[PDB]
């Protein structure tokens, strides 16, 4: 079974800037279409995997953000500690999700920021956790993750603010396949990407892509979910096996985050 959690809507908003894309777009999201097109993304991914639902708290419009909400491999999650004050208190929210949901939560110290699969995402054969970090998940907390989790972790440096979030720019797929926009990355993070994950496996993104959040994908088995995705690369991912469903997601661009932002996958497998 697989089982991705989401939050709906009811209290989302732009109320604040604490990545680039919220710049200029405070109040400037409409709350219906936000709804309709987090509907139909509920809809396009339920037809894919179980989906499950925490209850937005008013006052942290980014719950809808559920990548953020912590970091799951089997029956543990570590929890998410944001760095800005404007997210912390969707922490107690998701922590009594976790609780409720049968999860053993591990919690890092208050000063180490780490905002969860929204910056780390395992590869899919289970062999090794990619982990973001330059611009909210602290490096420190990478050897915390490895060690609760019981997984080796390649850390990837972050280097454009417009991709802040490992997931906005890097999304392993089945098959060892990798969507990624090497520019996010600086080279020595492309090398170390480079040396586990041969030229035929990558799915090189070029920046049109990149600026519309292609890389924030949602991936089960051979399909593909995301906001908008060129001729170009829907074709090399169809070529390399994939079925990529479209679903429009501008409301929730205003606020930095896209198809795979609005999920966490639960159900995570230890291989
Ligand atoms: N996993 C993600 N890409 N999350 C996007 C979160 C967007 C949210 N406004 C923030 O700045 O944190």
């Amino acid at each position: 079974d697989i089982r991705i959690l989401m939050c709906p809507p009811d209290h989302y908003d732009v109320d604040y800037v604490i990545n680039p894309w919220m710049e200029g777009n405070i109040h400037k999201s409409s709350q219906e279409r936000a709804v309709e097109q987090w509907k139909k993304l509920h809809q396009t991914i339920k037809e894919c995997a179980i989906v499950d639902l925490v209850k937005p708290a008013k006052g942290w419009p980014d719950m809808v953000f559920t990548a953020n909400a912590g970091l799951v491999l089997g029956e543990n999650v570590v929890l998410s500690r944001f760095y800005h004050k404007e997210r912390q208190g969707e922490e107690p929210y998701f922590k009594a999700w976790f609780e409720e949901n049968g999860f053993t939560v591990y919690e890092l110290p208050q000063d180490l920021p780490f905002e969860g699969a929204g910056d780390a995402l395992f590869d899919r054969e289970g062999r090794w956790l990619w982990a973001g970090y330059g611009f909210r998940s602290e490096l420190d907390s990478h050897p915390y993750i490895a060690k609760w989790l019981d997984t080796e972790v390649v850390s990837l440096r972050l280097i454009d603010e417009r991709f802040y979030h490992l997931d906005t720019c890097f999304c392993p797929l089945s098959g060892g396949y990798l969507l990624y926009y090497p520019p996010a990355f600086d080279a020595y993070s492309n090398r170390v990407i480079e040396m586990r994950i041969p030229p035929e496996k990558r799915i090189i993104v070029e920046e049109l892509d990149a600026v519309n959040f292609a890389c924030n994908a949602v991936n089960v088995n051979d399909i593909i979910i995301m906001n908008l995705v060129s001729r170009t690369l829907k074709e090399k991912l169809a070529e390399a096996g994939f079925k990529v469903r479209e679903t429009p997601l501008t409301e929730f661009l205003k606020a930095g985050g896209a198809a795979k932002s609005l999920t966490l996958r639960v159900t995570e497998p230890i291989l």
